[PDB]
């Protein structure tokens, strides 16, 4: 079932907040911005989501982060243009810091909390058995990815004490968290066949896993990241995932087993609550490594791969971020301790995107 | 180790709501009520929890639903008198229809939520391999237990659209849901040794699974039901659960396997969202049976077990419930569609408890 990709190919989706410049709440009509924009587009796709306070931008299939980065700018330039003209703003962030409130029948008040904004990264694979191996490998660094990209400390007017609270709002859905264990593509096809016997699942797109394979695009999509405040930070996470994927498939450093996932949810929570401060627990021995120490280990491990792919810039910047500093949620909170308001925080994010 | 128990013994825990009679919000001062009641007990305990809007009442080790009924009647006569003379009222339901509000370091805004009320039922086992087997059998019927006992359609003044919304507020904890697979008691001690390598867990009380073996008490505890509106419905559920444990251990319907749990979370969502109207899906054949229909199968199957244990009155009352309508949450909505107010709802609920 698996479309064949040039291995290590890259694709980025970004879910973008649309703002309203007086009071800076979430906009009501982004289908007027999106319809203004499409005409003037050269590279990429801009898509309509459901609540009309979101603007998805996506690259095409990219051969490295330079191509990705410049497709992102070609969309940004056009977006920021038509935004001025409709007196609107655009920013990232995993949540909007203060906005309050047929898929409605199925899920009720679960889809009536914060509307929520993520970055997805696609990586190309040769055959699909590789895709499953890669998925398992990338699942070991889901905490790392989350903590490098956390950008959602504020929900519904208040500090949640989480670096990433965005992911919490998906947790009562039956399909949340890690993909159930399969060992190869034959078994994955078996899993999807059985899951789809339910009323709730008709397609691959209906399964909101942390990491899921796309048969159609020939990829593995990692979906845990909050939409970041800036294009550089998005590109840096894309490079890390590309580079990590290359390390895994090339050097094959793991022999993945079902018992690896045992503490998946405990480690994933640690990265959401705290950040790079979160504590990782090994399933088998119980040895615990601080998240920050362990992402330095990861950035070291994937440096050779990043050089071959043209993504050394990205893991150079991430190493800076970890060694002295933190995620974009940490810095949102320093802004507030300087007597800033939440109305002014969102405004500074609209500007920072540029 | 697994304390040896007389097979099919019964424990009932009931978390009750303590109410403030003018405006019918939850009271904050329910431990002065408890301390008036403790001395006058001839059988069973009463406790406080972290907020003092809850009153835990637990039977001791009982031998049938008649012994359980008797102690719960005896505790209740004494609490109805201690609350009457003390300006407070008592009711059930898994959620308060409109209440708003050290460990808030660990979980933040997640425990700063609606405080929720549940009924737990322990069933005793001889060896601790029978517990693992019993747990896997009851897991098949979690959807049914929830659908039958659902009593939490309103949160924060609004209709969630769910039968049981109480179970959603736990979904963000990494340990929510089903216990990860083990095939026997030796494997279960391995599982627990590994889960406890984390900061977040030291004892068994810390793991908030739907069904959970208690080695100390020598039981399997099912933990998914909302506190019902009356003691009779509480007892009928205990009766069904004990009859079901007997049928399972005695006739061994199932050869349990990890792949049996594939659709577990999809099926329990259906029970939470819809009533007995939820549809249950078989992991192997993809067969869809409506939940009201499958609860009648479960009722017929455990009829011989229930008769033997003196709980045949409970499965007679539940067959009635399944045939002529549905759960307490449904009848909560009918009171509001009739012209009722949410304050009147809680007041009616204090009256039904007597
Ligand atoms: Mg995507
Ligand atoms: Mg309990």
């Amino acid at each position: 079932d698996f479309h064949v990709s040039e291995p290590y190919t890259l694709g980025i989706e970004l879910e973008m907040q649309v703002i309203n410049p007086p009071g800076y709440d979430l906009s009501q009509d982004s289908s007027t911005l999106i319809d203004a924009v499409k005409p003037q587009l050269t590279a990429g796709e801009i898509k309509h989501d459901i609540t009309e306070s979101m603007l998805e931008m996506a690259t095409g299939v990219c051969r490295d982060i330079d191509q990705a980065a410049a497709q992102l700018s070609a969309m940004q330039h056009v977006i920021l243009q038509a935004a001025s003209e409709h007196h609107l703003g655009i920013c990232g962030g995993g949540t909007h810091p203060f906005q309050k409130w047929r898929t409605l029948e199925n899920f009720g008040y679960l889809i009536q909390q914060a509307t929520v904004f993520g970055q997805h990264v696609h990586v190309g694979c040769a055959n699909g058995d590789d895709a499953i191996y890669l998925l398992h490998g990338l699942s070991h660094f889901v905490p790392h990815f989350i903590a490098l990209s956390a950008a959602s400390p504020y929900m519904q007017g208040a500090d949640t004490r989480f670096a990433c609270a965005r992911l919490n709002i998906f947790s009562a859905f039956p399909d949340n968290g890690p993909m159930p264990w399969v060992s190869n593509w034959q078994e994955f096809a078996g899993l999807f066949r059985r899951l789809s016997y339910t009323t709730m699942i008709d397609s691959i797109k209906d399964l909101h896993w942390d990491i899921r394979p796309s048969p159609a695009f020939g990829t593995v999509e990692v979906r845990v990241m909050d939409t970041p405040l800036t294009l550089d930070h998005a590109i840096n996470m894309a490079g890390l995932i590309q580079a990590t994927a290359h390390w895994l498939l090339t050097e094959r450093p793991f022999k993945p087993q079902e018992q690896d996932y045992l503490l998946y949810k405990f480690n994933r929570f640690q990265a959401c609550r705290y950040g790079l401060e979160g504590v990782l627990t090994d399933a088998y021995t119980g040895d615990r490594r601080r998240l920050a120490d362990d992402t330095l280990r990861l950035l070291d491990n994937v440096t050779p791969s990043a050089r071959k792919l043209g993504a050394d810039s990205a893991i150079d910047a991430l190493r800076l971020q970890v060694k002295k500093g933190g995620n974009e949620a940490q810095y949102m909170r320093e802004f507030i301790a300087d007597g800033g308001s939440l109305i002014g925080l969102v405004q500074k994010h609209c500007e920072i995107w540029a």
